[PDB]
């Protein structure tokens, strides 16, 4: 009966609000004050969630969907039946719970120490060394320890992690836990596509390494440097090498044609995390997309508390399922590379707000990528030299500044796709098997060396687990999403940008205040999870694939340069070495 299921969704739809808020209540209150009582409080309300996904699951596989006519019903109901880990047998789930919660404590704490000296935590004094440290020596030790610290002390739980994640998984119907993952964007063609965007990338991506790769010979030296080869991974100003722009110092395409660093400006004249907070929800509500509510301004933690509060340090966005409170928990620190990541994840709250209508079930990206894409295509437009010279942090033309300016964005744009598009290929190949405990961290290195054109700066050995050494490898956190997101951010400010009639080269367009750009994102955030992404890309691009077309473009005048400049001085592209 399609009013038996009707009912049954409206049931649904009423009981998750209130155990969902209960429930993101919990977790937000441990992750803003790790203590014992909080701690207590939330394993009790995981079990609360589980126990309403389990019943609520049952009812749902009772459903024959094939009988069910409406399609959003049929929809969400499919949704219901997957318990995830709630399909576990009381024992495993217990574990698992047990398993996450060690391994992101594992990390969250991790420090690097000198033998009588100080303690370094990741964030920042890690990243800091990795971002300023100009000596091989110093860079390898933050390298080295934060692998041998962080990275080990993962391993012992994975294998197990893997095991109950796999089990979750076939018991959802699934053969394993990254088919689990994959199916998230509806595309049975996925993983060819994913692989032809690839491709497309790599002219840029193997220009801008051989580049880069002279730039460290010049200032590393030639003996640490092989000219033909890879990478050392430590060098790029980053922890995972993921993201390049820290070395831009060493690497400025016309050193004559100077600039302010952002960074260095943004110090100067006082900017503090709830300025970067207030900009980027003024760039939102120029566009005509929607303010954060006062509750946001309240109930965020926009940095480190100063209370002796303990608190999770990554950055990330919040929704209570409750239609009203959203919220950011941020350690910012005042510089660029934050003020992004504020853009990102006011960018995950702007999706929240726009969906907060639609059936529970339903509030969800058009895929993960969408969800991660919103912040990044405004922040585009906060980066352009016009738009930063408008926050009082650049001086202000020539060409020089141009290509400088593009240089600046590869090393976090272009860079960052390799890398980005690698993590879940390791990950996909130890949850269906093909990697197991015994070549972990050879299989990573692999693919390191095959897709980033990197090596590590020190030989590993058995009992390195490197991978465990990046956030989102303990935290199960999936990461293809990431790689999406990097391709179709072109795609949609290629999209914005003509809808506010810019013209001329994609890399100067701003998009801020047009009302314009604006609709266009609103009517796709406002589908939510209802429809296949395709429609949603389509109503922001006027067409329905993913496409690194945008990319290149944006990026073409420094493919041009790049050549020119790899070919004078003969650089090999690639790493046959
Ligand atoms: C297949 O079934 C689906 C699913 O049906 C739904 O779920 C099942 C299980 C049963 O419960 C159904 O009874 C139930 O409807 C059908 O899809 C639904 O189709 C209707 C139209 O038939 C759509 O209606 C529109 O919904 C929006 C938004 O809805 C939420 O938000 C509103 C504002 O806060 C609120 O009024 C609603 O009650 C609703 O509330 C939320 O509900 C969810 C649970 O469902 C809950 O989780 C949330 O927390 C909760 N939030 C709150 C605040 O409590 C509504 O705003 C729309 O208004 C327009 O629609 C009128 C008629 O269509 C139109 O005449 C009006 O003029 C108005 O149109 C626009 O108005 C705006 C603003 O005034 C104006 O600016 C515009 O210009 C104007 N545009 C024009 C020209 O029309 C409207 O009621 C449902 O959204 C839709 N459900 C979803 C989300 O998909 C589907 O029809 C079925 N298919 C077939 C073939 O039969
Ligand atoms: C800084 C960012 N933190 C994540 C994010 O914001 O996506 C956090 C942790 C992962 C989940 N999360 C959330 O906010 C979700 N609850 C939001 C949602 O899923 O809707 C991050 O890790 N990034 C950003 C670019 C590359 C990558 C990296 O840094 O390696
Ligand atoms: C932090 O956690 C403790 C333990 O539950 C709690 O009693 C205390 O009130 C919390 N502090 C604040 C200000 O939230
Ligand atoms: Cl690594
Ligand atoms: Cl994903
Ligand atoms: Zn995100």
């Amino acid at each position: 009966d399609e009013a038996e299921a009707s009912k049954f969704v409206e049931e649904y739809d009423r009981t998750s609000q209130v155990v969902w808020n209960e429930y993101a209540g919990a977790n937000w209150n441990y992750n803003t004050n790790i203590t014992t009582e909080t701690s207590k409080i939330l394993l009790q309300k995981n079990m609360q969630i589980a126990q309403h996904t389990l019943k609520y699951g049952t009812q749902a596989r009772k459903f024959d969907v094939n009988q069910l006519q409406n399609t959003t019903i049929k929809r969400i109901i499919k949704k219901v039946q997957d318990l995830e880990r709630a399909a576990l047998p009381a024992q495993e789930l217990e574990e698992y719970n047990k398993i996450l919660l060690d391994m992101e404590t594992t990390y969250s704490v991790a420090t690097v120490c000198h033998p009588q000296g100080s303690c370094l935590q990741l964030e920042p004094d890690l990243t800091n060394v990795m971002a300023t440290s100009r000596k091989y020596e110093d860079l390898l030790w933050a390298w080295e320890g934060w692998r041998d610290k962080a990275g080990r002390a993962i391993l012992q739980f994975y294998p197990k992690y893997v095991e109950l994640i796999n089990q979750a998984a076939r018991l959802n119907g699934y053969v394993d836990a990254g088919d689990s993952w994959r199916s998230m964007y509806e595309t049975p063609s996925l993983e060819q596509d994913l692989e032809r965007l690839f491709q497309e990338l790599q002219p840029l991506y193997l220009n801008l390494h051989a580049y880069v790769r002279r730039a460290l010979h010049r200032h590393y030296g030639a003996q640490h440097i092989n000219l033909e080869g890879p990478i050392p991974a430590h060098l790029l100003g980053n922890m995972w090498a993921q993201t390049w722009s820290n070395i831009y110092d060493l690497v400025v395409p016309f050193p004559s044609a100077p600039s302010m660093d952002t960074t260095e400006a943004m110090l100067k004249q006082g900017w503090t995390p709830r300025r970067m907070f207030k900009e980027a929800d003024d760039f939102f509500t120029s566009l005509g997309l929607l303010p954060v509510p006062p509750e946001f301004w309240q109930k965020s933690m926009l940095e480190k508390p100063t209370d002796g509060r303990e608190v999770v340090c990554h950055a990330s966005a919040w929704d209570f399922y409750n239609g009203k409170d959203f919220r950011i928990k941020q350690c910012t620190t005042v510089n660029l590379e934050d003020l992004v990541v504020a853009h990102h994840e006011m960018g995950h709250i702007q999706y929240f707000m726009q969906y907060k209508d639609l059936p529970v079930a339903l509030r969800e990206g058009a895929n993960p990528g969408f969800h991660e894409a919103i912040g990044d295509v405004l922040a585009l437009s906060v980066s352009t030299p016009k738009h930063l010279h408008s926050l009082n942090l650049l001086s202000s033309g020539s060409d020089e500044h141009d290509i400088n300016f593009l240089m600046k964005m590869a090393l976090d744009k272009i860079a960052f796709i390799p890398f980005s598009y690698l993590v879940d290929q390791w990950r996909w190949r130890v949850f269906d098997g093909s990697i197991t405990k015994e070549n972990y961290n050879q299989e990573w290195w692999s693919l390191r060396l095959k897709y980033q054109g990197l090596c590590p700066p020190v030989p590993r050995t058995q009992g390195d687990f490197d991978p465990g050494a990046k956030f989102h490898i303990p935290s199960s956190v999936p990461y293809i999403r990431y790689f999406v997101s990097f391709i179709i951010q072109f795609q949609f400010h290629e999209a914005l940008c003509q809808a506010a009639g810019h013209t001329g080269p994609l890399h100067k367009c701003d998009i801020y205040q047009s009302k314009e750009a604006g609709q266009r994102l609103a009517t796709a955030m406002k589908l939510g999870f209802s429809r296949p992404w395709p429609e949603a890309m389509q109503l922001i691009t006027g067409q329905p694939q993913m496409s690194a077309s945008a990319m290149l473009s944006y990026f073409k005048p420094l493919l041009d340069w790049l050549r020119t400049e790899n070919e004078l001085h003969g650089e090999k592209l690639g790493w046959p070495q």
